[PDB]
């Protein structure tokens, strides 16, 4: 007699991460209470288990949710508002003008809801949120069921989030406070960057996130010109001033990362730092070249992330990974450099590590929350498959999304979403387009 | 009373490419005998004709097809076969070897027309081939109604499809008789490379190019183990030696490019020379870093191409020309670099110039053929509409092309093939998967 549990998914390929470079031809996954309970084959499934429900997809790939490791997902909103200008043309002149129009709590919880439509439909189940209004976010997350580290703002400057150093750390507390224990919502603290955080603040983040047990969050080397002002004011490289600063340890989350020398690598990979890479911006932004090969090589744990669509300008996690993969080849002067595994296991279980999800999320293994995407590979683009893992990284569109689960919950049923109503989404986009035009 | 013409296609938005940046709000396009006759605003338009058949699309983009300037598409059999590896390892041990096994008439139709389908389904309209069997290819382009420039390859060792010198020449000159004065089908020379075409059949294609009025289409400095053997082989740099065989001048067509001096910029530009960057293709392989932002200021004639599936491993140009867009900037260290219109510019206007198709495609202009694409804009990944330049470039992806149009002939009609069979299609696909695994 059969033995229950609450979903069967069969499909036609299970890649569950762990182990690596594994494509399980023919097998399913069964969730009860949001859980994974069993990766078996189909057919060893069917004799095993009376689902209570069965989702059948012979024509796809199961995998983890994608992790997208950095995010400002209320840019959603600011869509190519301001694209082919420099860095500080880009900032000053178009968007801190525009988010000093628009910052608040509507905005954030309208733009940070249109990011997790486009997330789940291209199968991205987690984010590590850096934005204004993380209250806001958190409880927009919680409500969809979507997954997130969400990240409390610290910066020496004042906004319409906090006017100080202490309402700043004040809000980021009560964040804490309110999501402790949650299993969808974790917090973090992301200092902005080291050019707008003095001293005292990352000293405050580091006792802070030792005492509440957060990570941190932090835009690092990013650009040439960050590493040199750095070392006009302090002397010393950004990292050099951090690990003074007693920050680059196993709580740093360290993103972008494109102006890096060896030591800085092994550094990392000693204190149990990760990295974020989000090459299509660093591309974008002319910011440069992360040595993502050598990273992953030195061991580094290494995630990949979008940034926000004022600078990519889409939260499209498949076209990142590809583009993550072929750019490190190029950068290392080496064609062996993040292969498809490589890349996907960055994609998935990469950023569950740095999140400090790694637990939870990020493979297909028995224990593990239920956060799960068929991809349909029958379609003409991904045909003929002669690999699962070359055709994910290198050939599958984000549109070939058509299943989500988040903590076993469907997100996203046959590319319909659930509980979204993709008309409402557009037309609240058509109105903040309107209101950002008259700034 | 209206004007009868045979196609009237309204949208939201009409995007010329000439004139340069500029997007028509809510205008119509009128088609007779497959060519362009108008361009005008839709109240306008619906005044003046009695259009046979009206093609309402207010929530899209109308722009030209996109002209994939440089392909090898019965590769599309050979998508993912052999990632990750190194380029001589790629080659002589997977590339080389599957192909010498399995070309022929059957294999480059079949994959031929696989390709056909993924471009249509992704907006591509037009390509410059480049592979054997070139015979088969006209033909089976020409049966879809799919536009194209087909070159018939020369080089120094024997293949399946020529044995000899004489015999390539013979090939290409069959070619060019067969296809004179066709309105779909023009075709070329396609020397593979400076290093497996010796002097004399470069001087051969120079006079036949000539006296037959043909474009040369020819892979130039992809490499630099290309450049370097070049300087052991012939004392001269590839460039170098082109020039002195006459091959640089208003018929070349340049692929790749990656390893170039500002003098060879200049020349290019002088002599008329078309350069088509295939980013994809060249972060993957590691050949380089086109400078894709000299070559445009510096006034020549720049093309995208995607070049095969088992080096990219999609024929997606929306992706190709985000990923060259940039690209470019992150080169260039240089965020104005290849500005959307720019890049847009590139795969329209500049692909139809490279193919010596400039007069007939690549904008929409009166008397132009009737080579269109709606893309839909609706969708919220391309929400808010800030910019629609920035929006096709930087955000929508390839599954937004819903319709297509070739010499006005529709191919793809919300989103569906016509005359195609996707299923009959993929399962072809799974044969040649079958056929190659045992090579
Ligand atoms: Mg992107
Ligand atoms: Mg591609
Ligand atoms: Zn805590
Ligand atoms: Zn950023
Ligand atoms: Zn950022
Ligand atoms: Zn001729
Ligand atoms: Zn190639
Ligand atoms: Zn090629």
């Amino acid at each position: 007699p059969p033995e229950p549990c609450d979903l069967l998914i069969e499909a036609g390929y299970v890649v569950p991460i762990e182990p690596h470079a594994v494509v399980l031809e023919d097998h399913a996954v069964a969730v009860s209470n949001g859980v994974i309970v069993a990766v078996l084959p189909t057919a060893d499934a069917r004799v095993r288990f009376a689902p209570a429900r069965t989702v059948s997809r012979p024509d796809a790939a199961l995998m983890p949710g994608l992790v997208n490791a950095h995010t400002h997902n209320p840019m959603t909103l600011l869509r190519g508002v301001a694209d082919d200008l420099p860095l500080m043309v880009w900032l000053q002149q178009h968007i801190w003008p525009v988010e000093a129009a628009v910052i608040g709590p509507e905005f954030v919880a309208d733009g940070t809801t249109l990011a997790i439509a486009e997330m789940l439909r291209g199968g991205t189940t987690c984010v590590n949120e850096n934005y204004f209004f993380a209250d806001v976010q958190a409880a927009v997350y919680k409500q969809h069921g979507f997954r997130a580290l969400v990240g409390a703002v610290i910066i020496d400057f004042p906004t319409a989030w906090a006017s100080s150093d202490d309402e700043y750390f004040a809000r980021a507390g009560e964040l804490h406070d309110q999501w402790r224990d949650d299993p969808l919502i974790s917090t973090a603290f992301a200092p902005h960057a080291p050019y707008t955080v003095n001293d005292a603040n990352f000293e405050r983040v580091r006792m802070l996130a030792d005492q509440l047990d957060m990570p941190v969050h932090l835009h690092t080397h990013e650009t040439a010109q960050e590493v040199a002002d750095s070392v006009a004011q302090y002397g010393q490289r950004p990292l050099a001033r951090l690990d003074r600063l007693g920050l680059v340890n196993d709580r740093l989350i360290a993103v972008h990362m494109t102006q890096l020398t060896e030591a800085e690598i092994h550094l990392c990979a000693e204190r149990g730092v990760s990295v974020v890479h989000c090459p299509e911006s660093n591309l974008k932004l002319a910011s440069g070249f992360c040595p993502a090969c050598a990273l992953q090589r030195a061991s580094v744990n290494l995630a990949i992330g979008t940034d926000g669509c004022a600078s990519n300008n889409d939260l499209d996690m498949f076209s990142e990974n590809r583009t993550a993969a072929i750019l490190a080849k190029a950068v290392a002067n080496d064609a062996t450099a993040l292969d498809a595994a490589t890349t996907l296991r960055a994609a998935t279980l990469g950023g569950a590590r740095a999140l400090g999800f790694g637990d939870r999320i990020g493979s297909i293994e028995v224990g593990k929350q239920a956060d799960l995407v068929c991809v349909d590979l029958s379609a003409l683009e991904t045909q003929p498959l002669h690999h699962v893992l070359s055709q994910l990284i290198y050939a599958a569109g984000r549109h070939q999304v058509t299943d989500v689960w988040i903590a076993g919950k469907p997100k996203l049923v046959q590319r319909e979403l659930i509980d979204m109503d993709t008309a409402a989404l557009v037309a609240n986009a058509r109105q903040w387009r309107d209101r950002i035009r008259t700034v």
